[PDB]
């Protein structure tokens, strides 16, 4: 209350309300969220997003990070990183429409990073979308946010998810069952046919489930090999973090400021 100054909201939905500030001891900008407990599905040792963020936040990412957090009797407060200027991937695409493949190649590729890091750190994110993007516009560089739907990476099967549906892998849909990475690699197969196209590939569970791509934009050989190859039905079919960046439609990505100085200013 004294150590944070309160600006606009930001956004609220799922996650709870999360508001601009400032640190008043430093000025630092920071994000501060708030989410009733009632409205908590999910606890470790506090909310598991409290958890998974503190497994994340040590050393510089990809990652929004997370500076401290407070209890209060009916929620929970987390204090987190804030970017300036910064924009949603999803509210970038939607102004700029479908991105250039060498603007998708450098977002997709700072997006591995960034989830091959949580998996190193022992977490799974499980909502990986363009609404959980943040784009840092001057330093050209993207940040994952949202931990609220994760959980600790694992080697056995998930039977829970409460994730984005429209990202969510056949095996979910049909089985109420998936592994980690191979569920990540599936929403990761999403998220680069949206930045292509503009669009997500598949609306209703039956599109979901028969797994076939249609591209309404050019988009180059390599890339649909790429985004057809994360959404193969076959969990076991689909490409590891290795062979996604080692494919050739992932070579010699664009620095992050390079991506900046060409792409967003
Ligand atoms: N797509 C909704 C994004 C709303 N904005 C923002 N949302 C969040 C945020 C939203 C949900 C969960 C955790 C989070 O950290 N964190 C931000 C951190 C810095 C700047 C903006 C932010």
């Amino acid at each position: 209350e004294s150590q944070y100054q309160v600006g606009p909201l930001l956004g609220s939905g799922g996650f709870g309300s999360v508001y601009s500030g400032i640190r008043v001891s430093d000025n630092l900008p920071v994000a501060i969220k708030h989410v009733e407990k009632d409205r908590i599905s999910d606890w470790g040792e506090v909310p598991m997003e409290v958890v998974l963020l503190k497994k994340v936040s040590s050393g510089f990412s990809g990652v929004i990070r997370l500076l401290d957090w407070f209890e209060r009797p009916d929620s929970f407060v987390l204090i987190l990183e804030r970017p300036e200027p910064v924009q949603d991937l999803f509210d970038f695409i939607t102004e700029r429409g479908a991105l250039q493949e060498e603007l998708a190649r450098s977002f997709f590729w700072q997006v591995l990073e960034a989830v091959r890091h949580c998996h190193n750190c022992g977490v799974l994110h499980r909502d990986i979308k363009d609404e959980n993007i943040l784009i840092d516009l001057n330093r050209g560089e993207l940040k994952l946010i949202d931990f609220g739907s994760g959980a600790l990476l694992k080697d056995t099967v998930y039977t829970d998810f409460d994730g984005t549906r429209v990202y969510s892998p056949p095996e979910w849909i049909r089985y109420h069952r998936y592994h980690g990475r191979s569920a990540a690699v599936w929403s990761l197969g999403i998220l680069l046919y949206d930045m292509v196209c503009g669009d997500i590939p598949f609306e209703h569970d039956e599109e979901i489930i028969r797994g076939q791509v249609f591209f309404r934009q050019r988009v180059s050989s390599e890339c649909q090999h790429l985004i057809r190859w994360c959404l193969a039905l076959r969990p076991s079919d689909r490409p590891t973090f290795e062979e996604i960046q080692n494919h050739p439609w992932m070579q010699d990505v664009l620095l992050p400021q390079e991506t900046a100085e060409i792409h967003l200013h």
